[PDB]
């Protein structure tokens, strides 16, 4: 037969007979992740297996529009769409989509955990600016940009997995907590996070539930100004205001110079570049936060800066599975 099964964990991956052995890699919400080898392009991949997608409104509408996107968008730092396939042979037993990523070497995560030195660190969040650029020129604001969904190889090249909303909440920016509308630079913010976590190596902002996520903010950052608070629903602003009020500690406290390198008159620019970087990423009110160009340009970043990599409705189950599967046979 064309296809094969392997028996992944819980699951069983039925693919095309060209990828080989493979074996599991890792595990997000849309479920497991294999890399494959491809006899057919002599190269590794990655298989993404999604089951039944259609059966919930969310992960129809994140599949539906990520293959289309997929073949719509394509920049080196956002993940490349390889192939798609279904072992199912008619709509009526269609269940599965399987899609073939390009593959890397680590995550994100993991990369965070190193003890990280300017260069790599500049270079990465250049390459995820760069690819946040390139999905925003698209019409595309992510607004749930996580380091788990960013991938990199071992030269230090870096794509972004998924393409956004259009369980971690640590890294939603303040205007989608608290749904307030927003412009490109809601995920400037998560960048923010990101950039913090590489230093602090400890998440920047925890919290059990959604409430107590906001208050680990303001702890740091302070309570924002009202002018934003004016900005909330009549109800909604209501239910923020009702915290402590907080100062929130300066980047110099929150991001002391332990935490660099301080050898040299280098190190030490370098660090006072960053948190610099992050006082402007950081920044609660969009309305005052750093937006994508200007970041690129910021000195921590620029050393990078190369105009050439810079620029570049609801349904029932039924019309998701058709519309899912339709796209599946191109
Ligand atoms: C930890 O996994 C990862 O970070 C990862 C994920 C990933 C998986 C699930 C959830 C989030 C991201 C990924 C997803 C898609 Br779609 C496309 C590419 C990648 C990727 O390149 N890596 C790096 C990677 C590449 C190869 C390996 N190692 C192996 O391939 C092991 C092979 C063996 O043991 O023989 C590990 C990570």
């Amino acid at each position: 037969n064309q296809f094969y099964s392997v028996e992944v964990g819980d699951s069983t991956f039925t693919v095309l007979k060209r990828y080989q052995n493979l074996k599991p890699i890792g595990s997000g919400a849309q479920g497991i992740v294999c890399a494959a080898y491809d006899a057919v392009l002599d190269r590794n991949v990655a298989i993404k297996k999604l089951s039944r997608p259609f059966q919930n409104q969310t992960h129809a509408k994140r599949a539906y529009r990520e293959l289309v996107l997929m073949k719509c968008v394509n920049h080196k730092n956002i993940i490349s769409l390889l192939n798609v396939f279904t072992p199912q042979k008619t709509l009526e037993e269609f269940q599965d989509v399987y899609l073939v990523m390009e593959l890397m070497d680590a995550n994100l995560c993991q990369v965070i955990q190193m003890e990280l030195d300017h260069e790599r660190m500049s270079y990465l969040l250049y390459q995820m600016l760069c690819g946040i650029k390139h999905l925003h020129s698209a019409g595309i604001i992510h607004r749930d940009l996580k380091p788990s969904n960013i991938v990199v190889k071992s030269d230090c090249t870096l794509k972004i997995l998924d393409f956004g909303l259009a369980v971690t909440r640590y890294y939603r920016a303040p205007e989608v907590i608290l749904g307030m509308g927003y412009k490109e630079n809601v995920d400037i913010w998560s960048v923010g996070c990101i950039m913090g976590e590489m230093v602090r190596h400890k998440i920047l902002f925890p919290g059990r539930d959604y409430i107590d996520q906001w208050n680990k903010v303001i702890e740091q950052l302070g309570t924002p100004c009202p002018e934003f608070m004016k900005k909330l629903q009549p109800t909604v602003r209501n239910y923020v205001e009702n915290r402590p009020k907080y100062a929130g500690l300066t980047f110099p406290k929150l991001f002391p110079d332990s935490l660099f390198p301080a050898d040299s008159e280098h190190n030490k620019l370098k660090a006072s570049q960053a948190r610099d970087l992050l006082s402007k990423m950081l920044v609660i009110d969009p309305a005052k936060r750093i937006s994508v160009d200007d970041a690129l340009q910021h000195p921590y970043i620029n050393v990078w800066y190369d105009p050439a990599e810079v620029e570049a409705r609801e349904h029932t189950i039924e019309e998701w599975k058709e519309l899912i599967y339709k796209e599946v046979m191109n």
